[PDB]
């Protein structure tokens, strides 16, 4: 079980790190919705699926930067909302072919009332998310972590 973005990117077998940049709408106003969807972004397969089953978890999401300051938020894991930041581990998605399945995370983040200006800054850390992997195999319990970065700024006009 390996994952790779879009941009190429790569975390291996027994799990590791990645950076993962972004693009964001450049604009978003209060009580509009701003979507990280990254589901269009991480990618992951079951490297024997003949035989082990890979189990597939949203362990933990933080934010970070301008994200942390300036938006609330919810993540939405496979088809459900949970708190972003996350409180618990999220229901399993089930990993058992050799082709590609999108990671199905997507962030739905809202300014709060008080921002305005650049409210997210290009480059900036805004979130750390971890997958955690685990087989019906072994003990297998590796740990992918997704440090998502802002490609551009984005503006809170008011
Ligand atoms: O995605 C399945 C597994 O992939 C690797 C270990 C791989 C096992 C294996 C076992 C016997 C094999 N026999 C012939 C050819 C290949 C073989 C591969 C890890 O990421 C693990 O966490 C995950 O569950």
């Amino acid at each position: 079980f390996a994952c790779k973005t879009a941009n190429g990117t790569a975390i291996p077998i027994g799990g590791g790190s990645a950076n993962v940049y972004v693009n964001l709408a450049p604009v978003v106003n209060v009580g509009q919705n701003l979507v990280v969807d990254l589901s269009t972004q991480i990618f992951c397969h079951n490297d024997y699926p003949e035989t082990i089953t890979d189990y597939v978890t949203l362990q933990r999401g933080s934010a970070y930067g301008g994200v942390l300051s300036n938006f609330s938020g919810t993540v939405k894991y496979s088809g459900s909302s949970y708190p972003f930041p996350t409180t618990s581990e999220t229901p399993r998605v089930v990993y058992n072919s050799r082709t590609d399945k999108p990671w199905p995370v997507a962030l739905y983040l809202t300014p709060v009332s008080s921002a305005g200006g650049v409210a997210i800054k290009a480059g900036s850390l805004i979130a750390v998310l971890i997958l955690r992997q685990t087989n019906n195999y072994n003990s297998d319990d590796f740990q992918f972590v997704w440090n998502i970065y802002a490609n551009n700024d984005v503006v809170v006009p008011t």
